[PDB]
C-alpha cells in the first residue's frame, strides 16, 4: 500500500529536540505557548525591528532511510509587517529553508556555507484559523531530491520576519501498489 513515512515529525517528539540555534540567544528561541490549555512547543524569532538578520535554526540529523524524495511540511504563523509599528525598512515576510546532506549522525560545527537553499517561505494560499488569541497557522510544503547520502540536517534561516514554527514534518512516499 501506499502513503506518507514520516522521518521526522516535531510535533510529536518526546524530550528535547536538539535542535541547533545561531545566534545562541536572541534570534530562534523555544516557546511554550498554551492551547485547549496543554503546553505546546515553538520556536520563534521577531527581529522585525532590527537590520542585518540571519538567524539559523538546524534540526539534528534526520536518516532518509532508502527514500531519495523527502517532503518538509511546515506549520508557522508569520505576521503582517504592516501589522507592526516601526519596522520600516527591516521587517520581511518570508524566511528561508535550507538542506544539508550528510553520512555523519552527530555533526558538531556546520558551516553556513554547507546548507543548500530549498526555497523561500511565504504565508500563502494554505492556512487554518485556531487557537487568549486566533493564530492564522499557515502550511507550506516542499520537497528535495534526490537525496544519496545516510541522511540529512534542516534548517532555518530568518532574515527579519516575526514567525513561530509550530510544526516540522520531514516525510516520503511510500509507493506499494496493489495487485490486481
Amino acid at each position: 500500500e501506499t502513503g506518507e513515512v514520516t522521518l521526522l515529525d516535531s510535533r510529536s517528539v518526546q524530550g528535547e529536540l536538539g535542535w541547533i540555534a545561531s545566534p545562541l540567544e536572541g534570534g530562534w528561541e523555544e516557546v511554550s505557548i498554551m492551547d485547549k490549555n496543554t503546553p505546546i512547543r515553538t520556536y520563534q524569532v521577531c527581529n522585525v525591528m532590527e537590520p542585518s538578520q540571519n538567524n539559523w535554526l538546524r534540526t539534528d540529523w534526520i536518516t532518509r532511510e532508502g527514500a531519495q524524495r523527502v517532503y518538509i511540511e511546515i506549520k508557522f504563523t508569520l505576521r503582517d509587517c504592516n501589522s507592526l509599528p516601526g519596522v520600516m525598512g527591516t521587517c520581511k515576510e518570508t524566511f528561508n529553508l535550507y538542506y544539508y546532506e550528510s553520512d555523519n549522525d552527530k555533526e558538531r560545527f556546520i558551516r553556513e556555507n554547507q546548507f543548500v537553499k530549498i526555497d523561500t517561505i511565504a504565508a500563502d494560499e494554505s492556512f487554518t484559523q485556531v487557537d487568549d488569541r486566533i493564530m492564522k497557522l499557515n502550511t507550506e510544503i516542499r520537497d528535495v531530491g534526490p537525496l544519496s547520502k545516510k541522511g540529512f540536517y534542516l534548517a532555518f534561516q530568518d532574515v527579519g520576519a516575526c514567525i513561530a514554527l509550530v510544526s516540522v514534518r520531514v516525510f516520503y512516499k511510500r509507493t506499494k501498489h496493489h495487485h490486481h
